[PDB]
Order: structure tokens, then C-alpha cells, then sequence
């Protein structure tokens, strides 16, 4: 019943080994290899060592020689075996691009078996394996996305030196004796009043011994008992289905804010002979999920009947694949902090770990295979990737077979995409629909993330119409144009392409001389940004700053100006298509923000950057997604309330008030006893009339009340008298250029104010600590506090992250309060005690202790 990772392994290049057999025989002299880590790529373990500077740093990355990522590198451990009275196997995957497997100096497997990032290998080296002192040894063969259905990089960021070759998955050690259980599952099937389940109970046994055995099956489900015994030959596989379980009254898994997120056991042994063979445990959720076609043709996912509309970002693991527990929970709490539901993976599909992370929080999940490389080579035409040949085909349905097996039991998942881009053709989709039913992985299947259908499946209910770069946040709002990005169907992958990250981020990832370039000439290539021609640079960002915000002074001006502009798309990106989710005719019914987060440091497509800081883009989304929720239309000037929910709320009211910059109100309603519904609906407070005298650049403060009279939502925009407008017809794939910009320079010259500050911290017994602001607008005018950003530093003016707030980036009027709340582990102080640096638009920056 043993299964123990390899903890680590000493990695050299196959250019240091002349005889590959000598390499897995005991003795063999490693003098010079490098020591790694389990779930190590071979550049991530060059790192570990000593041996490259920081990748995260300027061109670092840059002075990598490559051509030594060119030939195969090896993997290799000692293991103890004290007895080898049980049968030994090396279960695994994770393997990029292939490798040669070696014990004890027999190679026990081939490249042309061992072979694709997501194929799963159980191998029987019982005939090889010793007592004491034995080794193991793999070759792993350079990684090449365009060939190897493997991992690449798209143009997320730079190209890793070793292309991320290596095992960045655990290789486990597993001991058993005649008989090794595999592929223990839970078939689970609620009725739709969500209160009696059924559960099948599946579990492969394979009789490894020379011998006919008998085996017992036998164990628990969700607390009851269950046992099967079967017959098998030598050499025989069976699988074992257990007679149907009812379970009443279940503790039903939901999304999270929906209610619990609980996951059943299920626990079962193999024994032969009256004595344990093999035994595996696993958990599994009693969740229903579908994701069907709606009238207009967009996917609509529902959750345990409950329709939702998804709102997410697209999720990247780090660029050399380096694996840290705690940070994908830190990772998958931002999107709870942020008010997310959901996080795709286009490829590069996380360890286990991530999706009992994603369970146990009830972040929902978007796993499937990446565009633009070898997955997509038979049927993407002149784009990057090879076309299959023969051997293409078993690798990547074995792939399908593997991921679907891992998968199927994490109630996160809510379905896989088998195309992102392009649709697989009719060979490959039957491939992948034949492997998911031998896996019994029954979530929904989308054909593309594209408009693009599949042969069997067909109708993908998605659309990939950009932009990726600048487009006014008016853009987002657009029903009209059938071939570009508004809020309208479902949107897998878009945003406003550059998001500068904090100050603090920025000094990290690049040199004084590269940040001059950055605000005195976007239009200059940033190795930050992107191996694209198309997002080599910031241009199209840098233009629109200018023509919205005003030419930049100096850094900290264009640095300051991006937080608002970055704040303001990523709010309408998100608002409209919280709005269109209750249209009658082309609701939206999904966004994914291009992109969640970075595979490193990072100036575009993120919400929080590779150090876990947040910045204006982060806020925007934030805000956005926040539970109860008022909104202002950049379309037609109609105030919005939103319910994210999960009931229905009354009694609500939405006041509205226009200023200008010198503070004078403009405009007041007051929208009393407002009714809003469940799950995303809204309702409609009051559309603004034009105003006669607004100052060019003014703002609108909204505000939303519960019946308490509780300030539930505060929601402050910087418009303009001048509107953006688009140039439809100059439309490209990725973004749409602008035919009149709005004039925000404006803020430019709001008066100063003042706050206002105090800050405690409590050192919790769970090892967090929770610090407490008050902040209040102190100053003797009309003039708001505007865009009030609180950081935990440490006694260096260092942030503490990873954070999470409960609300940020304040906007407050004169003798107005908020109190703030940040949590984050106290270990991460490092031994200082906390304070609050507090910067504001209009206010200047002070640090107070906390
Ligand atoms: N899925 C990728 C998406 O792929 C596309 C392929 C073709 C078209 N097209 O031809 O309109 C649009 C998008 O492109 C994004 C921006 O380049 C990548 O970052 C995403 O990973």
C-alpha cells in the first residue's frame, strides 16, 4: 500500500555521460551534478544551485546559453529497498518531452513509450529492484512545444532556456504485493432537489504475480462500508464495480459563497490471501455541474441547477514550472479576494494539490489542452505546430485518458476543453471523447475557447475575438459588433492588454535605465512583456494614457496614470458583462480576464503580479466582483445594482451624486427600495441625464445602502464630458483603435486633501495577523481623499505578501471614515513589526505603525 514521492535527484546534461547503463548501476559517481527538488525543470534546478541569476530580473533570462537545453539531461536517485518481498513500481507522469527509464542499469522503458508532458506510467520494476541500494534514472529528452505535445508559453511571456524540460510532477514509489490497485473512482449522480446521491464505486485490480489470485476489495465510501471480491488470472487486469450506494441528506459541494465545499472519502484496500495487497484513498464531491447552449448560443454553465456566470481569469503556473504548495493556495485565495468564481487553464494543467486547493476553497476550475503549439498541429493551418503523424495520436488520446482520470472526482472542474483555438478534427475529437468515457469523466466537454464548432461535439458556445491590448472602457459595453469583444456570449480570454504593476514590483523586475525607456518611450520592446511582435511593446497602451490621462512627467507620474487606467478598464471589462448576464437576446454569459496572473514579473495580462502585489488592475477587478454591487454604464450612464449572492436581497438604496473637481455637487437622486435577485441578476437605479455644467474631467460617487442603512458598495468613477470613441473599421484581431479619446487629464490638477490615518494589528492563534485602518478625509474643503491606497509594509517600507483586504483604493469625502481590514500570515513580517503605508491620488503618502 506504500506510494512515496522521490524527494530529489542530482541532474547533469547527457553530454557528462558517455555509457547511459552505467548511470541507474549503484556506485555510479555523480561529482559535480546538481541537486533538485522533486517537480524540477532542468533550468528550475540549475536556479536552485547557484547557477544563473535571477530570471525575474532585467535580461538575465537573456544570458542563458540555451544550445546546452539541446540534448537530453538526466535524472537520477538512489532508493532503499530492505525487502523485496512486495512488488515495486514507478508511477508517473509529468515527463517533458520523453524520456529513457533506467534501474539498476536495465532500461525498463523507452522514450517512444515513456513520451508526452500528461501521460501517466505505472512500471512494474519488481524484476530489477534489489535489497539495499538501488537506483533509478531517467533521460529526459529536450522539450519542444511545436512538437511535443507537451507544455509551451504562447506568447505569455519569454521562452524558458531549457523549454522547461524535466519532471515537474512527483515519480512515485509504490509497493504492493500480487495485486496492485489503480484508478479508485466515485461515479456520484444527484437527484435535482440536491438531497439523495448515488455513488458508483469503481477501482481497478491488476494480478502482477506469476499466479490466479483472489482479491477482496473492500472499504469505505462517504462513512459505508463496501466489499467485492473477484478471481484473476496471472497477469490480469479487471475493474471493479461495486453495487450502487444511496447517500441521503448529502453534504452537497457548492462554489464558493454558495454554501460548504465538502469532499467525501473514499478508502479501499486490495488484499490476497487474507492480508493486505495494495490500498489506495481519494476523495470525491457530490456536485452536479452542465454547461448547455442557450437560445442566442452562448455556454451557459450551471452549478447544481443554480445558472452562474463565470467570472474569472485565465490561471498560469510559474515559467520553469517551480512548485510551491502554499503559493497555489495563496494563488487561488487571491481569486476569492478579488470576487472571482472561476480560473481556465489553458494547458500547462497543475499537480494534484491545485485542485484539492481549488476544491477545498470552491474556486471553480477551466482545465484543457493550449492553443498554438503540437496540440493543435493537425488542424491550426500556418500557426506554430507541427502536424500529427502516426505516433501523435495514441500519445495524445493516452494524455486525454490520463488528465481525464486525474480530474473527474475534484468538484472544481467544470469541464474540459479539448480545443482552444481550433476545434480537433473528427479523429482527434473521437480520441478524446473515447479516452474521457474509459476515464468515466463525465463534465461537460467544450469543443473551443474560439466561435469555432467540432465535428461530434459541435457549437462551442465561446468567442475569441481579442482584444489582448488598449481598448476604452466604453469598448466593453459593445452589443453591435459581432466580431469583436463586448459583453455578449462568452468571452475565454480578453482584456486590455498592459497592466504596470506597483512600484515596489517594478524596481524588482527591471533596471533604472529600462524604466526610463518604459514611460519615456513605450513604444520600446519590453523583455517584460512578450516574445509577440504584436505585444513586443506598451505603444498602443502609452498613446492612450496621453490622449486620456496627459503626457507623463516622470515615472511616478506614468506609473500613478497606469493604475487609474488599468482600475478603470478592469472594472467595465468586468461590469459589463455583469450587466448583459440578464439580457433577454446575447446575454453574456462568461468573462475570463486575459490573464489572471503572470508566469513571472511581468507588464501585462495580469491582476496580480509574480510577488503576489496588487495594483490598479487588481482594485478594478476587485471592485467590480464585489457581492453587492453598484455600477455605473460607460454605454448609456445607467446605474446598476448587482447580486452575486445566493439570495435574493430588498430594501436596498442606490444614491448617485456628481462632482466636479473643485468639489461642487452636480447632480443628486436618491433610489430608494430596490429589489435585486440571486446569483448575477440586477437592477436598474436611474440613468444620469446629461449634466450642464460637469468640469471636463468630473466625478460620479455611487453609493449602495442596505435596509440596515449599511454602506454596502461605494463605487467612484473619473469621467469625462468627452467621450472615447471607436474606429470599428481600423478593428484587428486584438484590440480596436480609438477615433476620439476622453479627456481625464483633469485629475491632473484636483486640489490636495488630506487623511487621516490609524492602524492596529492582532496576532491571531492561527497564524495570521489581521491589521485594522481607519482612515477619514481630515481635510477643511469640499475636496475628496481620491484613489487611497493602504499597503502592509514592514519597518524597510517592504509590502507583506502575499495580503488580502477587505476593501482598498478608497475614495472619501470630507469627515467621511472607513475602517480597513488586511490579513496575512505573521510569518511573513519576518520578525518586524507591522505598519500602513498610505498613499492617495490627491493625498500625498505617509507610513503610520500599526
Ligand atoms: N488562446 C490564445 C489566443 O489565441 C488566439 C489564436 C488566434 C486568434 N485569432 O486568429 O483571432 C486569436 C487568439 O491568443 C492570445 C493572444 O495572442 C494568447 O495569449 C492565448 O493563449
Amino acid at each position: 500500500g506504500n506510494a512515496t514521492p522521490i524527494p530529489g535527484y542530482v541532474i547533469q546534461s547527457s553530454a557528462q555521460v558517455s555509457d547511459d547503463s552505467a548511470v541507474s548501476k549503484p556506485g555510479f559517481p555523480t561529482s559535480g551534478w546538481y541537486p533538485v527538488s522533486s517537480r524540477s525543470t532542468v533550468y528550475a534546478g540549475l536556479l536552485q544551485n547557484g547557477k544563473y541569476a535571477d530570471p525575474f530580473y532585467s535580461t538575465n533570462m537573456q544570458n542563458v546559453p540555451a544550445a546546452q537545453f539541446s540534448v537530453p539531461w538526466w535524472y537520477r536517485t538512489d532508493l532503499n529497498v530492505d525487502d523485496t518481498s512486495s512488488r515495486t513500481y514507478l508511477d508517473f507522469s509529468g515527463v517533458l518531452s520523453k524520456a529513457d527509464v533506467w534501474v539498476n542499469g536495465t532500461k525498463v522503458a523507452t522514450k517512444d513509450q515513456v513520451n508526452g508532458a500528461y501521460t501517466r506510467h505505472d512500471l512494474d520494476i519488481t524484476a530489477q529492484v534489489h535489497t539495499g541500494v538501488n537506483s533509478v534514472a531517467f533521460k529526459v529528452y529536450p522539450n519542444d512545444p511545436n512538437r511535443d505535445l507537451s507544455m509551451g508559453w504562447i506568447d505569455w511571456a519569454q521562452t524558458p532556456p531549457d523549454q522547461n524540460m524535466g519532471i515537474v510532477r512527483d515519480v512515485l514509489v509504490r509497493r504492493s504485493g500480487a495485486v496492485a490497485l489503480r484508478s479508485a473512482h466515485v461515479i456520484q449522480k444527484l437527484n435535482s432537489a440536491l438531497d439523495h446521491a448515488d455513488l458508483t464505486v469503481k477501482a481497478d485490480v491488476r494480478n502482477d504475480s506469476a499466479n490466479a489470485v483472489q482479491t477482496t476489495v473492500a472499504g469505505t465510501v462517504a462513512g459505508k462500508p463496501i466489499s467485492q471480491t473477484v478471481s484473476l488470472a496471472a497477469k490480469e487486469r479487471k475493474t471493479v464495480t461495486f453495487p450502487l450506494v444511496g447517500l441521503d441528506r448529502p453534504n452537497v459541494w457548492w462554489p464558493a459563497g454558495m454554501g460548504g465545499q465538502h469532499r467525501y472519502d473514499l478508502d479501499l484496500t486490495a488484499s490476497v490471501g487474507g492480508t493486505p495487497s495494495d490500498a489506495a484513498k481519494s476523495k470525491f464531491g457530490v456536485r452536479d455541474v452542465k454547461a448547455t447552449l442557450n437560445s442566442s448560443g452562448g455556454r451557459q454553465y450551471s452549478v447544481n441547477g443554480k445558472p452562474l456566470l463565470i467570472r474569472g481569469g485565465g490561471y498560469t503556473p510559474d515559467l520553469f514550472l517551480r512548485w510551491n504548495e502554499t503559493a497555489a493556495a495563496d494563488k487561488l485565495k487571491y481569486v476569492l479576494n478579488l470576487g472571482l468564481n472561476t480560473v481556465r487553464l489553458e494547458g500547462h494543467i497543475e499537480p494534484d494539490e491545485f485542485f484539492d486547493i481549488a476544491d477545498d476553497l470552491g474556486v471553480l476550475t477551466m482545465p484543457g489542452w493550449e492553443c498554438c503549439d503540437k496540440w493543435e498541429g493537425q488542424v491550426n493551418g500556418e500557426e506554430k505546430g507541427e502536424p500529427w503523424v502516426e505516433s501523435d495520436y495514441p500519445i495524445a488520446k493516452a494524455s486525454m485518458f490520463s488528465e481525464a482520470e486525474r480530474l473527474r472526482d475534484h468538484p472544481s472542474v467544470i469541464s474540459f476543453h479539448i480545443g482552444s483555438a481550433f476545434a480537433p478534427d473528427r479523429r482527434i475529437e473521437q480520441g478524446y471523447l473515447d479516452a474521457m468515457k474509459a476515464a468515466d469523466f463525465l463534465l461537460p466537454v467544450i469543443p473551443a475557447a474560439s466561435a469555432r464548432p467540432s465535428p461530434i461535439t459541435g457549437a462551442s458556445g465561446m468567442k475569441m475575438n481579442g482584444p489582448y491590448d488598449y481598448v476604452p472602457p466604453v469598448y466593453w459595453y459593445d452589443k453591435s459588433q459581432k466580431d469583436r469583444g463586448g459583453a455578449w456570449s462568452f468571452n475565454s480570454e480578453t482584456s486590455a492588454g498592459v497592466d504596470i504593476p506597483t512600484m515596489d514590483t517594478l524596481k524588482r523586475m527591471m533596471s533604472a535605465s529600462e524604466l526610463d525607456t518604459m514611460w519615456k518611450n513605450p513604444s520600446a520592446k519590453q523583455y517584460h512583456r512578450s516574445s509577440s511582435d504584436t505585444f513586443g511593446n506598451l505603444k498602443l497602451f502609452g498613446d492612450a494614457l496621453t490622449k486620456r490621462y496627459g503626457a507623463s512627467a516622470n515615472l511616478n507620474d506614468f506609473v500613478r496614470k497606469a493604475q487609474l487606467s488599468q482600475y478603470e478598464n478592469v472594472r467595465a471589462e468586468f461590469e459589463s458583462h455583469s450587466r448583459n448576464y440578464t439580457d433577454s437576446t446575447n446575454p453574456s454569459t462568461g468573462l475570463i480576464y486575459w490573464m489572471l496572473n503572470s508566469p513571472w514579473t511581468s507588464l501585462h495580462w495580469q491582476l496580480f503580479d509574480a510577488y503576489m502585489d496588487q495594483n490598479g488592475a487588481y482594485y478594478g477587478a476587485k471592485k467590480a466582483n464585489e457581492p453587492l454591487h453598484i455600477q455605473y454604464s460607460h454605454d448609456n450612464r445607467s446605474v446598476v445594482v448587482i447580486n452575486q449572492t445566493s439570495n435574493a436581497v430588498s430594501g436596498l438604496t442606490a444614491t448617485t451624486k456628481l462632482y466636479n473637481l473643485d468639489g461642487t455637487e452636480k447632480y443628486s437622486n436618491t433610489k430608494t427600495g430596490l429589489s435585486v435577485g440571486a446569483l448575477g441578476a440586477k437592477a436598474t437605479a436611474v440613468t444620469v441625464p446629461a449634466v450642464s455644467g460637469l468640469s471636463t474631467t468630473y466625478l460620479a460617487k455611487n453609493v449602495l445602502t442596505d435596509s440596515s442603512g449599511k454602506e454596502v458598495s461605494r463605487n467612484v468613477y473619473w469621467l469625462s464630458t468627452k467621450a472615447d470613441t471607436l474606429n470599428w473599421g481600423g478593428s484587428d484581431w486584438y484590440y480596436t483603435p480609438q477615433s476620439a479619446f476622453a479627456d481625464l487629464s483633469g485629475l491632473n490638477n484636483l486640489g490636495q486633501s488630506a487623511v487621516g490615518a490609524t492602524a492596529n494589528s492582532v496576532a491571531g492563534a492561527d497564524g495570521t495577523t489581521t491589521t485594522t485602518v481607519t482612515l477619514k478625509n481630515t481635510s477643511g474643503g469640499r475636496l475628496p481623499a481620491f484613489y487611497v491606497d493602504s499597503k502592509v509594509v514592514d519597518s524597510a517600507g517592504k509590502p507583506v505578501l502575499p495580503v488580502e483586504w477587505n476593501a482598498n483604493a478608497v475614495s472619501l469625502w470630507p469627515g467621511e471614515t472607513t475602517t480597513l481590514t488586511a490579513k496575512y500570515r505573521t510569518a511573513d513580517l519576518k520578525g518586524s513589526k507591522p505598519s500602513v503605508r498610505i498613499s492617495g491620488w490627491n493625498t500625498g503618502t505617509q507610513t503610520v505603525p500599526a
